[PDB]
């Protein structure tokens, strides 16, 4: 029941209680662990609803007060009503805000209290989608000075009338298939670059061409939407001592703004909320910049760099890949745009789960997201025993909605 | 049931049915995943079935199964375990038992080289000055001069729990590690524990920072005894950098064999609680792990410091471009010397060729992902990209108590 977890180069153990109300299942089995593994009713409405009320007056302090039983009443009216019901602001807040508390995968959760949360649910056309997404890109960008931000649009209601963000992520680089077989741009996005060709969107075919928005509100078809090019801020990648880095001609964007999850709380399912904080440089460096399967800069970077690549055992791939990172933080760093480093954010991680372990009796933490893709021992997670399970509020993965989508 | 796993990278997908004979518990639950968590005498009654389940496997193996070879040999073990207790495996059976708990072990990345094991049966020893002679004899064989050869020696097994045969050292070769009244150590941080027990036990501690440890033997549950390794039969490697000249001057060095002797193997139920083994290095576990964890020799500073790197801040990813450079220096010194190590790029890529052999031929391969994938440059590596399972299957490798915690001294 109650269970343990050790720092292997402190010493220092910790004793989780806070997985004993977990809800959802993690996939595993006394038999096998998944572990590494990517994607693992009225009568059913209002339990989850009592679940999070609940833990909300108790939040506030009032568990258990008239307050508390009169707005638990009010919802159970409701939903036997209009087999569904409305939270109201102070729980919208609450529960965006745990849902990223909850976030097992996610190493900047030290920010949790701080989010501003955009109210969208009096949205219903896409064009009031693109000026919701628009206010919250100005917003979290601040320009330069990030700030977390959560816009959440209308709550699933029969399934048939949904309100999707078709992005993966508010901003993200298109990709194209070329005649030489090869791929021109993010190969990420090939997928959905052709969706917004298939619907009308002109592509300069570029290495950079920053995506157009395709929204879909209460069901019906998407629609493109040009981000305002003032809106969207890039950082041209440069090191701080090769001087031929820039001949790369490689650069990103300052805000990550994941659009395609889903958002649940108390049992509501809102399948349209975006979410922006700010890059770990470890993100765009190591995985955008050098995995395989994106733009795969490893080989480029190291003959400019004259190295031995010859042999595997040089490690000259090792030493390309911190120079790359090295430069996309002094990039962002020069160009006064919000970035974290691997080593501070893995630190204010810990932070926050001993903060976690004392306050709330424990962190759910998923090590294998966790970990940064480099440099993982010289980080202090990487010595961190973690336990993973689901709670709710959360974010949650759904199928994209090209491949359920009803034209 | 069939499970599937998919690489993000290539989009391979591999069929996993060999789950379906796991047995052992991993420490999950449909609720919680203890996926990076370390560590999450039998009777009769469950130790034929074990026997059987073992003998099963063996005689498939060998394409003998259900034959009258098959039937006799069940028929001998139940006959032996009910009259004796227990029961002795041929000496064919240890080696494929011995080769298959290296082919289970989930968190081996070096599985590729399971089938080429050279197991050395030593269950007629009798005493800890025999058990010296057969590990000098593992030692001097699997460092080979350098062209290190895979190999084990497995001392008796378990009877009634008080008879034990332990290797007290947790790796047959290692360096001493010595707290100092200030609270710094000298030497390995890791092994400071075990070391104050050697001086107890009256080792002359030189008290120098790379001291190879004395062997601390264990035979037929006595209390220990202490016995230095032949120096000529311990080869190490002083480390330096192809670029950097004071590299050599860190005082740097390491010995070739990697040798685990804390684990305990476990085959048809019996248990072998002496069983060391050795391969040979990758070079992250000395450049990356030994070197520089905080807890370890934590050199990072002193080797940032020389390369006067900008150690004002953190983003400036010193830590990570000096790690690459003493990473450097220890294959390029190993390699140099003509010891046998294996870099992570080139061991993970070979770990992904063993891993769908293993499906196509086995069903499947059982492994810890959290282990597999290198502590420097991750996702540089295939292996990152890798979905996996993790299961138990035995024969298996497992952890054991230290024996300072269990053993009771006769004095
Ligand atoms: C303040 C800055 C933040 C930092 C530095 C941070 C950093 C990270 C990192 C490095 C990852 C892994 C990304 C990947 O590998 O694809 C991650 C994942 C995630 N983060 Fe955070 N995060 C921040 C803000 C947010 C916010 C504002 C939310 C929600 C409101 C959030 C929710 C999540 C979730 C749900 C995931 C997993 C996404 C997935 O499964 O693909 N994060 N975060
Ligand atoms: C031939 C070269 C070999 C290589 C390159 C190799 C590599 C590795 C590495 C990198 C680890 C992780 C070590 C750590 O993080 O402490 C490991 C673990 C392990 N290997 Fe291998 N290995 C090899 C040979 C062997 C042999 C001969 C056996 C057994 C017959 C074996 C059994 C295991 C086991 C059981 C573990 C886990 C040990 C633990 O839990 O502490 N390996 N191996
Ligand atoms: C197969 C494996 O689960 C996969 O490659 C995971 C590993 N860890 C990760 N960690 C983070 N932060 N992000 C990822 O996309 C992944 N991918
Ligand atoms: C807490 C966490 O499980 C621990 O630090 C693990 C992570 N991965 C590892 N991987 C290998 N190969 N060796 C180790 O000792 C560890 N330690
Ligand atoms: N820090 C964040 N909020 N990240 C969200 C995911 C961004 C993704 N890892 C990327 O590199 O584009
Ligand atoms: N390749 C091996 N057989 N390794 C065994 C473990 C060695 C241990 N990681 C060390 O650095 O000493
Ligand atoms: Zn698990």
């Amino acid at each position: 029941r109650f269970l343990k977890v050790k720092n292997w180069e402190t010493d220092v153990v910790l004793t989780d209680t806070l997985h004993l109300k977990s809800t959802l299942e993690t996939g595993c089995t006394e038999h096998i662990c998944m572990g590494s593994i990517m994607l693992p009713t009225k009568d059913q409405l209002f339990p989850l609803a009592k679940e999070f009320l609940d833990q909300y007056y108790s939040s506030i302090k009032r568990f258990g007060s008239k307050a508390h039983m009169d707005r638990l009443e009010e919802v159970n009216k409701e939903i036997e009503s209009t087999s569904t019901y409305q939270l109201k602001d102070t729980e919208l807040i609450y529960g965006a805000k745990h849902a990223w508390r909850n976030a097992s995968r996610c190493v900047g959760r030290i920010q949790w209290s701080k989010l501003q949360v955009f109210d969208a649910r009096d949205c219903t056309t896409a064009h009031g989608m693109f000026n919701y997404i628009c206010n919250h890109v100005k917003y979290a960008t601040n320009k330069g000075n990030l700030r977390s931000a959560i816009t959440i649009f209308p709550q699933r209601t029969d399934g048939k009338h949904d309100f999707r963000v078709w992005n993966s992520q508010l901003i993200r680089y298109a990709g194209y298939k070329q005649p030489d077989g090869s791929t021109l741009g993010d190969p990420a996005n090939v997928q959905f670059t052709e969706i917004c060709i298939q619907q009308g969107w002109k592509a300069p075919r570029g290495r950079f061409d920053v995506l157009p928005l395709l929204l879909q509100a209460n069901g019906n078809d998407p629609e493109l939407f040009q981000i305002p090019p003032e809106l969207v801020l890039e950082v041209p990648i440069r090191h701080p001592k090769f001087d031929w880095f820039k001949d790369l001609g490689l650069k990103w964007y300052g805000l990550p703004a994941v659009s395609n999850m889903l958002l649940e709380i108390g049992g509501l399912e809102f399948s349209a909320c975006p979410f922006s904080g700010w890059y770990m440089g470890t993100e765009i460096g190591v995985r955008d910049y050098c995995d395989n399967s994106r733009y795969n800069i490893l080989e480029e970077v190291a003959k400019k760099m004259d190295l031995d690549m010859r042999k595997t055992s040089s490690l000259w791939k090792d030493q390309a890949l911190v120079e790359i990172n090295i430069a996309v933080l002094y990039s962002f760093q020069s160009d006064k745009v919000t970035i974290v480093d691997h080593h501070s954010a893995t630190e204010s991680f810990i932070k926050h789960m001993e903060n976690e372990y004392r306050c709330r009796g424990g962190c759910p933490a998923d090590w294998v997201w966790i970990v940064p893709p480099m440099s993982g021992s010289i980080t202090p997670v990487f010595h961190q025993e973690m336990l993973n399970y689901r709670l709710t509020p959360s974010f949650e993965y759904q199928p994209d909605p090209w491949n359920t989508h009803v034209w």
